[PDB]
């Protein structure tokens, strides 16, 4: 086959000449680490890079910063002719000038601020028209290579000189630039990307297949989410990625026209893509154009409805396209536009999690020097509630909290600012932690979904239960085969009882971080909440979620609070039915049980639950999580305690039985006491990075068990009808 | 096409609804169809607009301007019978009416198959588990399901491949097989999410699933089975025949196996209305869905309309103890009613089942509502053998397992008792060809390991309860 022709692909290096293979791909090659290559891609251009020794990649494809697959003229996708160039070399000129554009604005001196911290110790292997790019001085700054030495074959090390004349060139049509999106500028997401590319890769990218094969690819996708997700920039990014022309409708830009000479906006917008094939028309906001549910007032509206479904499978074969809508709830679309053949394909993309903010965060400072103080991490974990534009403008409120600081009183008056002093400005944490005292805390705020940080590491005792729940979760999903075999039926759920405190919750958020889950929990007060509130008919769009969210873990917690409110024991004159619980049984029964989709309730009070819950196919398993005993009470003291760093004077086991019927809750304040009793004398002293046992020993008076004699055993007396 | 004549300016859509009938009697014999009725003629409240009501007003015009005019057909297709505006409904317009339901494990196989035939499905494939096991799809959803696994069959394998052609060859395409793989993952999508409503069909389970219950099975054969297939004889004679049965006893005994079982026997329809969804009825205050169900079950007939736990809204109101009312509520009332109405000279044939049949409305058991109470307990040792035959044949058991001693060992153990004793034997085996993985068979160890957990779920009293009950029966 060739095999020095290799798959181009995306990079997890920021490097701006780096390769990444793994061991065996250099060495089918036959190739160094440190070498300098040679690739010659489509449209007869070349460049040279350093190879890196490279783990995960794949069996062969080649991973590849942004800035080298836009010199080759190639996508992610395409195939690469790469051979060793192990000829070495030395600068001694290089002549580069930057682009107006990228330049517009500034004053000064350019090599200093960029070009100085740039090319030392990299060692790069420049060619000539390379246009390659740096960043700093909180923007990002363009360089092409124009005339050089030993061309084009060169090296930069100290020996080479440099020089700029200071008149930019105008680039043109034949190269495309930097300034635009692709997959870098997106964080937070993986699974939607992943989702949507391979169901925009085959059509887009090798139109000719399908003009010979019989199959039919999608035409309608459908994004989700809540505003300033990054709907719009997804979109985007895919379709400057492939290169297709992206054609943008706006919903109230086709809603402000008169009636009439809208119609013309929709129609002629269609086949304007239509003519430019492979084409992708991104609709903005959908659910402003087509509402239509109860809504369906007036003539035109409605007319405007008809017309876009009219289009929709108007867009019979007509060679290639796709219509990329996006919407914020699903249930505000007209279900005409959702039938076979219009819009099929939906992709929700979710608020991000701790782990992905960080990543947002480090997108959008990238162009701006942190002091070394700052850690995103903190301003990342920090955040709970925000979507990614919120991030994007914490970062720049930040920034300029630094300018109304420092660079206010330099009073610097330009036309163009001096280049010297705003790459120079560093923020520090200060304005980060000011930032998020700003309104941009306040974000969009419903489900959580997420996989859990907690391991098991963080969970004391509870030997037997880790394992229930591993055979339980893990084998039906990595095992399929037996279970066709022997022919059981995984079970669908499970019951955690016992008393309170003691990690029920705990065990949840484990097993789902065991198995890379997604983690949705619906605590109590939300389950009374649509108990008063009288509309049970929401346990419905939970469950579509975590059937959309799969592979999920569905937690309910304090299953008991509804058949509680009501009075249990004493009660009313009334039975164990009630209306919310009634209403999960009906969506756990239509549930499908081949999905990985996986329910766990929790309850400390198991004689009031419904019974109709515990028959099979519904919670099968009842486990038990008791008090800890003194083996595990050390494990649960140990577990807490990480977070501070306690000194070794400290014995805990000989506290470990001073705790009887302790559970794993009461323990956890005895430990947050202590941190109250130091943070207080380290202050009350103030006018020590340690904790002592005389702390605990103070603490030792407030010591309660909240689990009286009758309790433990009246859970005893439970379980014994167990046997 | 709906939208298609509502996209139209208003009057250039007059226009297009009158030139298209006559379009088609310039053409007979031809057939118009309506793609989406119900987004022309939606009117019942609708009715917003002097355009929109002029233009149902239109095409109830054309419907009897039909008069004659040689031989058309007008073939209209719709969601849900209940948006249209009656008045299309009426004789001369729309008379005859078809039902077009979701498709069941049977007919699922033959979509896949129709859609699967023009490319080679691997040796390991059998479209028998795909269709098995996709429970909620209409047609189009496996339609859809079919053409994704192709394409994770292409990009997987020719993708590499990487030939450049304006014409892709013929002699790879061809070559290139669809495994089970891929059907695994094309239902990991989201094509499994489908639509979930009432399920109507022809259930699997015979006879031969059931255990025991030897009197039973004839007394329900006699009381379907006569009556349509000997039609005479109850002119004769003059008796008419009973309308429903009620199965009483202990849980877990076999009651909904004889309602599907029977429905299998005479190849009916069989629906089933689980309590809980009478439950919803009786907290959202909408009882009028009833109704909905026998326009269902008349129009599926033959049919079986098998009402489970159907003591479900008296113990929610507390039953014994309950409130200071008596024994009717508004669900059960409208049932009733729903009930007489029904023609009783159809095929549709009711059956309830309860297990605490004494806080059950008296006023169900009168004649010509559900006449006959059929008592089943819990099985006896020639049954509980089986029973335990019955659920095992899906695993195969060992020679040196004697079900017949472990018989004895179960007392009032139902039949639901003894299922999970087969199921945790089956989780025993499973764990351990896992568990030492780092044996095709079930050996006695495993049971005996399960014995620790059997348990009986019918005490002293519930057993004799019921009996205490039946005696009031003689
Ligand atoms: N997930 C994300 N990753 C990176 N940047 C984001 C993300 N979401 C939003 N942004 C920033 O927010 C800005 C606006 O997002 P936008 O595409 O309008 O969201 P939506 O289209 O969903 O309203 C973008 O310029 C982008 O810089
Ligand atoms: N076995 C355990 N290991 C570690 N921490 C525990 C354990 N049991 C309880 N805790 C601590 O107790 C607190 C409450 O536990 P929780 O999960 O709420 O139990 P429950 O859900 O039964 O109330 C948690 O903050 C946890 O840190
Ligand atoms: N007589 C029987 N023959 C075969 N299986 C039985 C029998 N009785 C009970 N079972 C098993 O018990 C389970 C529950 O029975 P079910 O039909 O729900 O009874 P009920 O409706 O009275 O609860 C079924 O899965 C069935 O396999």
């Amino acid at each position: 086959n060739r095999p020095n022709r290799l798959i181009v692909d995306e990079a997890i290096n920021e490097d701006n000449s780096v390769v990444s293979l793994s061991q065996p791909k250099m060495d089918e090659l036959q190739l160094f680490r440190g070498d300098t290559v040679l690739l010659k891609g489509k449209k007869r251009r070349e460049a040279v890079c350093i190879v890196l020794s490279d783990d995960t990649c794949s069996d062969e494809k080649i991973r590849m910063n942004r800035v080298v697959r836009n010199n080759l003229r190639v996508r992610l996708g395409d195939v690469i002719s790469i051979q060793p160039c192990p000829d070495v070399k030395y600068g001694k000129r290089i002549h580069v000038l930057p682009i107006d554009d990228t330049v517009e604005g500034i004053t000064g001196n350019l090599f200093e601020v960029y070009l100085k911290p740039y090319f030392l110790e990299a060692y790069r292997p420049i060619r000539k028209g390379d246009i390659f790019l740096v960043r700093g001085g909180m923007r990002a700054v363009e360089f092409k290579v124009v005339e050089t030495d030993p061309s084009p074959y060169c090296i930069v090390a100290p020996d080479t000189v440099i020089h700029c004349e200071g008149e930019p060139i105008k680039r043109e049509d034949e190269e495309e630039s930097l300034n635009e999106v692709g997959y870098d500028d997106i964080g937070g997401c993986r699974k939607q990307l992943a989702q949507i590319k391979e169901m925009v890769e085959l059509p887009l990218r090798h139109p000719a297949l399908f003009k010979a094969i019989g199959v039919k690819p999608p035409r309608g996708i459908l994004l989700y989410g809540p505003p300033g997700t990054g709907k719009t920039l997804i979109a985007r990014a895919v379709a400057n990625e492939t290169g297709a022309f992206f054609f943008l409708i706006n919903g109230p830009e086709i809603m402000s026209k008169l009636a009439g000479e809208s119609e013309s906006n929709l129609r002629k917008a269609f086949e304007e893509a239509e003519k430019n094939a492979p084409a992708i028309i991104f609709i903005d906001e959908l659910d402003a154009i087509a509402p239509k549910r109860e809504k369906t007032h007036g003539e035109v509206e409605r007319r405007i409805v008809s017309q876009l479904l009219t289009l929709m499978d108007g867009l019979k074969q007509r060679a290639h396209v796709i219509v990329m809508a996006a919407t914020n709830r699903p249930n505000s679309i007209d279900p005409a536009l959702r039938r076979f053949g219009r819009f099929d394909r939906e992709v929700d993309i979710g608020i991000p999690d701790a782990t992905g903010r960080l990543e947002i965060l480090q997108i959008h400072t990238k162009n701006m020097k942190l002091a070394d103080d700052v850690d995103l991490e903190q301003v990342a974990n920090e955040t709970h509630g925000h979507v990614g534009a919120d991030l994007a403008a914490l970062c720049s409120e930040a920034a300029l909290q630094a300018i109304r600081k420092k660079m206010d009183l330099i009073d610097l008056e330009d036309e163009t600012i001096d280049a010297e002093v705003m790459n120079s400005l560093a923020v520090t944490m200060d304005d980060f932690r000011w930032a998020l005292s700003q309104s941009n805390p306040s974000a969009l705020r419903e489900t959580v979904v997420e996989v859990p940080q907690v391991t098991w590491e963080d969970i004391g005792g509870l030997e037997d239960v880790k394992r229930e729940l591993q055979e339980l979760v893990q084998y039906p999903v990595e095992h399929p085969d037996k279970f066709l075999k022997f022919g059981m039926t995984p079970s669908k759920g499970v019951l955690f009882y016992g008393p309170p405190g003691c990690g029920k919750t705990l065990l949840a958020k484990a097993i789902a971080n065991e198995c890379q889950a997604n983690f949705i929990s619906i605590k109590g007060p939300e389950l009374l909440t649509m108990w008063f509130g009288e509309s049970e008919a929401n346990v419905r769009e939970i469950f579509d979620k975590a059937r959309q969210a799969a592979p999920c873990v569905l937690f309910f917690d304090e299953l008991d609070s509804i058949a509680k409110a009501r009075g249990g024991n004493i009660g009313d004159g009334g039975g164990a039915a009630d209306r919310v619980i009634n209403q999960i049984l009906t969506e756990m029964d239509g549930m499908s049980t081949k999905k990985n989709v996986f329910i766990i309730g929790a309850t400390n009070r198991p004689d009031i639950i419904d019974p109709a819950i515990l028959r099979p196919g519904r919670l099968d398993q009842l486990i038990y999580i008791p008090l800890p005993d003194e083996k595990s009470r050390v494990a649960i003291l140990k577990a807490n305690l990480r977070k501070s760093p306690v000194a070794k004077d400290v014995d805990l086991e000989f506290l470990a039985k001073m705790t009887n019927g302790f559970s794993g809750a009461d323990l956890t304040e005895i430990c947050q006491r202590a941190c109250k009793l130091a943070i207080r004398e380290s202050i009350e002293s103030e006018i020590v990075p340690e904790i002592r046992r005389d702390h605990f020993e103070e603490a030792m008076r407030f010591a309660r068990r909240s689990v009286s004699d009758n309790d433990i055993r009246k859970y005893e007396m439970f379980a014994q009808t167990l046997q």
